[PDB]
């Protein structure tokens, strides 16, 4: 049940796996919402289940094992249209906070924690649409974990208020997403 980068659906759940080429990861689709990776000296991947669209108010909730060595995030992870937006709500990560150096715009307090809120740029970078430059909006948790409840609403009404909006939701999936690391991880989204 480990497969090549794409997507599709499995048990109900979708899921979205990409890597840039560089080997050294292993991505499996598991009973109901499970997923699970393992990566040894990769390169830039990122895998997991979730929605094709996702919603604005989704309670999304996870449980399992993160265990990342180097450069990688656990995250609820997807994107908008009309804006072009990619989006993070960082429940956890290795040896790199995302957010290092960026415009701090905000705390929102969701799910048992104070997030800070960022904003970056990427510019000429890959995306759902093509070769573009768009923002990413970020929450970050300061108290990190890998397994919990994640509203959304929370985290998308705070962005709005200060004034990073979303257009309309492509996917939405909890994302295991590695820069160059190593690691194992296995999370179940429902």
């Amino acid at each position: 049940s480990c497969i090549q980068p794409g997507t599709g659906y499995n048990n109900g759940y979708f899921y979205s796996y990409w890597n840039d080429g560089h080997g050294g990861v292993t991505y499996c689709n598991g009973p109901g919402g499970q997923f699970s990776v393992n990566w040894s000296n990769s390169g830039n991947f990122v895998g997991g289940k979730g929605w094709q669209p996702g919603t604005k108010n989704k309670v999304i909730n996870f449980s399992g094992s993160y265990n990342p060595n180097g450069n990688s995030y656990l995250s609820v992870y997807g994107w908008s249209r009309n804006p072009l937006i990619e989006y993070y709500i960082v429940e956890n990560f290795g040896t790199y906070n995302p957010s290092t150096g960026a415009t701090k715009l905000g705390e929102v307090t969701s799910d048992g924690s104070v997030y800070d809120i960022y904003r970056t740029q990427r510019v000429n970078q890959p995306s759902i649409i093509g070769t573009a430059t768009f923002y990413q909006y970020w929450s970050v948790r300061r108290n990190h974990r890998s397994s919990g409840s994640v509203n959304t609403a929370n985290h998308f009404n705070a962005w709005a208020q200060q004034g990073l909006t979303l257009g309309t939701m492509d996917y939405q999936i909890v994302a295991v997403e590695g820069y160059f690391s190593s690691g194992s991880a296995s999370i179940t989204v429902s």
